[PDB]
């Protein structure tokens, strides 16, 4: 039910909106979170997607990580999307603010390829620190399945758009 976003490539879309809200109109099969290794969910979109899921996301993912441990910086692991969307694909791009290799965003955009189509933030950029211009071309270049990119702040959107 994606609507009103821009064609970027062939696979590849953008809207300026809060990815919450949108998962609330669509309800996608899969909703990607910018997680953390221990997916603490506080701040961002995934605090934000937690928020709005009334910490039964939180409240998943601490079994999770009982159970599992850790992930990977560049892994992923699915859970339920609650209210939001069928799953939610939790990913953790390298956060440049604690040192972590950019290099590992290529292998973070990757786990995209294991799903038809997602509802998506820009991995490492916001508060992970990384160059959203750069998060959305290794996205362009690394995801081949259909991708709805939501990017909250407008300034930020006009900026990817323009220099695309
Ligand atoms: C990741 C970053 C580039 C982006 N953050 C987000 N993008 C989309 N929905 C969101 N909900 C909460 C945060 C948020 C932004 O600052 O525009």
């Amino acid at each position: 039910s994606f609507s009103g976003y821009l064609k970027l490539t062939d696979n590849v879309y953008i809207k300026n909106a809060d990815i919450v809200e949108e998962a609330k109109k669509v309800k996608p099969t899969v909703v990607v979170n910018a997680a953390n290794v221990y997916l603490k969910h506080g701040g961002g979109v995934a605090g934000a997607l937690n928020k709005a899921t009334n910490n039964a996301m939180q409240v998943e993912s601490d079994d999770y990580i009982a159970t599992n441990g850790p992930l990977k910086v560049g892994g992923s692991c699915v859970l339920s999307g609650h209210n939001l969307a069928k799953h939610c694909l939790h990913v953790v791009g390298p956060n440049v603010n604690k040192g972590e290799d950019i290099q590992l965003l290529k292998s973070a955009y990757e786990n995209f390829n294991q799903h038809e189509v997602l509802l998506a933030p820009l991995l490492s950029a916001g508060i992970f620190g990384a160059d959203p211009i750069h998060s959305l071309r290794v996205c362009v270049d690394t995801v081949r399945t259909n991708v709805y990119l939501a990017v909250f702040d407008k300034n930020l959107y006009d900026k990817l758009v323009s220099s695309f």
